[PDB]
């Protein structure tokens, strides 16, 4: 174990959205064997955005998730070195998004540099009319394929008079150091925005984590 009990988060996402340039700087801190993280993140650039916050939530580390005895633990084994990840985030309406995180650690602070594009969200769908109100809680399916780790997520996000916005993920984390392939498993996610005010500059951001099979 390189991993304390308590940890602490520093990163900058630089972005854009139908080729509208934003960015974003959060600090938080986590607990990553309880699976446990919160955050606060202020717009830098762009602000106020013009589409829905809750598209970036997922994108702002799954060292945050309460592993059992069980299985191999990809992502506590990948440091201190790291790892990063690439993801593409398929909506229903057309809309995608793009992004990649890398991971580094100084300390008890984890790093990330976080790069985030997307396109062809229609003008009148419910990203570009702030019509989101959270993601649902999910599962994701972590799966060994040709020597890398992936992991799929197929969710949804609620919306403001009822209905749902679906979305699937793709992700793909690359250790950079020889780790374990794990075998077959899941992580069930919960995230939430606890608090933000009117035009999101500020956002308070929670999600809890644990795997099973």
């Amino acid at each position: 174990s390189v991993i304390k009990p308590d940890m602490k988060i520093k990163l900058r996402m630089e972005g854009a959205v139908n080729g509208h340039p934003f960015a974003i700087e959060g600090v938080g801190l986590g607990k990553p064997f309880e699976g446990k993280q919160s955050m606060d993140l202020k717009v830098k650039e762009g602000g106020p955005l013009p589409f829905a916050y809750d598209i970036l939530t997922t994108v702002f580390n799954r060292v945050f998730a309460k592993y059992p005895e069980n299985i191999v633990d990809y992502f506590k084994q990948s440091f201190p070195e790291g790892y990063s990840w690439e993801r593409s985030m398929n909506y229903e309406d057309g809309g995608i998004c793009n992004a990649t995180n890398d991971i580094t650690l100084d300390g008890d602070c984890y790093i990330y540099e976080i790069r985030f594009d997307g396109v062809n969200f229609p003008a009148n769908g419910p990203v570009m009319q702030k019509r989101t109100v959270k993601w649902e809680p999910s599962t994701e399916k972590l799966y060994v394929r040709d020597g890398v780790l992936k992991g799929d997520v197929n969710t949804a996000l609620s919306l403001e008079g009822g209905g749902h916005y679906r979305c699937d993920f793709k992700t793909t984390y690359k250790a950079k150091k020889v780790v374990q392939l794990p075998d077959y498993h899941f992580v069930d996610h919960h995230i939430e925005i606890k608090s933000h005010d009117k035009d999101y500059s500020n956002v308070n951001l929670h999600e809890h984590a644990e795997a099973h099979s």
